[PDB]
This record gives structure tokens, C-alpha cells and sequence, in this order.
């Protein structure tokens, strides 16, 4: 039911308004492009791409689940974009669609590939912290659990390897990578540099780039890090670890276009997860609350 032309008559200037605002937000802080991409992932993996992650009224709660709390960001950017679009075409463009478009626009703004975003998603009237906890993968997962978690969303291992490349941009907090500092499959010089700003206890919120090579550029350097044992998260390095995914990591390191085309293929699949369409759900007037 999703269509790339969904708003071509009902809100002609929605997409260009979103583009201008996302480009400005990324220019203000490049990390924000990564944050918006991740926000769309955390939407789509939890009862579909339905903007459930944005609710923070009594119908919300996903923001307090372990994978999200103190970690997700960009809510204010999305709210600011939504208000701009509401001023142009009241109660027409869903928050769910804004998240998907903002993710694509963010990737492009940071040098990554474009793709066609199908539209027509509608906004949920509920949320699921329980499903956030069960369906979002934590960084201590091993490859087998990552494959299962993605397979439960009908994403295959290549989609896993390609979507993990989103970590070519953005940052992580010490509390989420400190375990990997001490593990056997990290380069020792790299591990020492991480330890300098990430203690074993305390400093939980100290940041490090997911991609030490180009933290603000959407490129295949994520994969060359893995080949050199400079993945940041445990779950990153699981992809190149005498494992079934090694040959795909090597391919994406040697063939940037193979990576970007696999990435758009997987992003389109992800953005097609369990949409509310037609008359299901609503068009929120404000993304943080149910009408
Ligand atoms: C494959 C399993 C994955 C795991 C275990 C994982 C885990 C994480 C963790 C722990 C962080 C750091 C959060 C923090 O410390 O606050 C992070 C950041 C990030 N993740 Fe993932 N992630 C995964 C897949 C994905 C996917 C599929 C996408 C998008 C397509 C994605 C996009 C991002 C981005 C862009 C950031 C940086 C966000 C920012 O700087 O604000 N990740 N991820
Ligand atoms: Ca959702
Ligand atoms: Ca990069």
C-alpha cells in the first residue's frame, strides 16, 4: 500500500520541506544525521514503522526501554520538522513517514546513497516497551543472535551486514562498548585508545565514534575497521570473526558500491516493516502524543 508519490497532491511541498530541515540539522551537527537514521531503525523494528517510538504521553513508553533510554536522540528535530509540515498541510503527513524520509535525507547529507522512500505509513496509537526490549539487538549479542533478531524481521544475513554499516556514522557511549575493550578480538592499540576515555566503571556516557576512520562520512570504512579489529561494539566485530559473514565484510570493504546498494536494499525492506495504512492508525498532529 506504500507509494513514493503518496503526497504528490495532498502535500506537494512536504518532502522538500523535510529535506531542507534535515540538511540544516545535519549541517548544524553531523551526528544528528546518524541519530535520525537510528531513530527510524528503532521505530521500524518495534511493531513496525508506525512512529511508536516517538510517543511520550501515557501511550508511550518505548523511550524508557533499555535499548532506548538515555541513548536515542533527535526527537526535537523530528518535532520541529513535523510542525513545519503541519503548517503547510495540516494533519496530512504522518510522523512515521517523516522518520523514514529524514533517515534517507540524513544518509545522503552525510555522503551516502539515496533511495526511493515509499510513503503512506500512518501513526500508531500505542507503543511497546516490551517489544523494544525483545526485538532490538543489544551490543553483547553474538552473530547467531544477531542473525536470529534480523531474521525475525525477515532480514537475511546480508541485510544484517549491510545495515550494520550504518555504524559508519555516529557515536556510542562507553557503557555500550566497554565490554569489547577487554575482549580477545580487538586490536590492542585501538583498545588502549578506547580505554583512555572509557573506564571499566564510571564514565558511562563518554562518547566514541562507531567508525574511528570517518565518523561523519557515510562510507564503507566501517568494514575496513572490522578487517583490522577496530570495530567498536562487540556486535560489530562479530561480523568479521572467522564467521559466515566474513566474506561479505571483505566484499563491502573492497567494493563500496556493493555496500551502498546492499544498504539501500536493506533500508527499503526495513522501512516496509508492518506499516499502518489506509485508515489504520492516525496522522498525529504532534508526534509525541496520540490525537
Ligand atoms: C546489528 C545490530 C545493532 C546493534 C547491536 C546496535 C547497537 C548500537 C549501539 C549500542 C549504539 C550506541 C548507542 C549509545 O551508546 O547511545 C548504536 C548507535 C547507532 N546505531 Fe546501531 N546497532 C545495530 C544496528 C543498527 C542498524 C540496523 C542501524 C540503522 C540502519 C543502526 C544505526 C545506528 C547509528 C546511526 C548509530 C549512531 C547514533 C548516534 O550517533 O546518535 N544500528 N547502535
Ligand atoms: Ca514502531
Ligand atoms: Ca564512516
Amino acid at each position: 500500500q506504500l507509494s513514493s508519490t503518496f503526497y504528490d497532491t495532498s502535500c506537494p511541498n512536504a518532502l522538500s520541506t523535510i529535506r531542507s530541515a534535515v540538511n540544516a540539522a545535519v549541517a548544524q551537527e553531523n551526528r544528528m544525521g546518524a541519530s535520525l537514521l537510528r531513530l527510524h531503525f528503532h521505530d521500524c523494528f518495534v511493531q513496525g514503522c508506525d512512529a511508536s517510538v516517538l510517543l511520550n504521553d501515557t501511550n508511550g513508553g518505548e523511550q524508557n526501554a533499555l535499548p532506548n533510554a538515555g541513548s536515542l536522540r533527535g526527537f526535537g528535530v523530528i518535532d520541529n520538522i513535523k510542525a513545519q509540515v503541519e503548517a503547510l498541510c495540516p494533519q496530512t503527513v504522518s510522523c512515521a513517514d517523516i522518520l523514514a524520509v529524514a533517515a534517507r535525507d540524513s544518509v545522503v547529507a552525510l555522503g551516502g546513497p539515496s533511495w526511493t522512500v515509499p510513503l503512506g505509513r500512518r501513526d500508531s496509537t500505542n507503543s511497546s516497551a516490551a517489544l523494544a526490549n525483545s526485538d532490538l539487538p543489544p551490543p553483547q549479542f553474538n552473530l547467531s543472535q544477531l542473525i536470529t533478531a534480523f531474521g525475525n524481521k525477515n532480514l537475511d544475513p546480508t541485510d544484517l551486514v549491510a545495515l550494520s554499516g550504518a555504524h559508519t556514522i555516529g557515536q556510542a557511549q562507553c557503557l555500550n562498548f566497554r565490554a569489547h575493550i577487554t575482549e580477545p578480538n580487538i586490536n590492542p592499540t585501538f583498545a588502549a585508545s578506547l580505554r583512555a576515555n572509557c573506564p571499566a566503571t564510571g564514565g558511562d556516557t563518554n562518547l566514541a565514534p562507531l567508525d574511528v576512520t570517518t565518523p561523519n562520512t557515510f562510507d564503507n570504512a566501517y568494514y575496513t575497521n572490522l578487517l583490522n579489529q577496530r570495530g567498536l561494539l562487540h556486535s560489530d566485530q562479530e561480523l568479521f570473526n572467522n564467521a559466515s559473514t566474513d566474506s561479505t565484510v571483505r566484499n563491502f570493504a573492497s567494493n563500496a558500491a556493493a555496500f551502498t546498494t546492499a544498504f539501500t536494499t536493506a533500508m527499503i525492506k526495513m522501512g516496509n516493516l508492518q506499516p499502518l495504512t489506509g485508515t489504520q492508525g492516525q496522522i498525529r498532529r504532534n508526534c509525541w502524543r496520540v490525537n
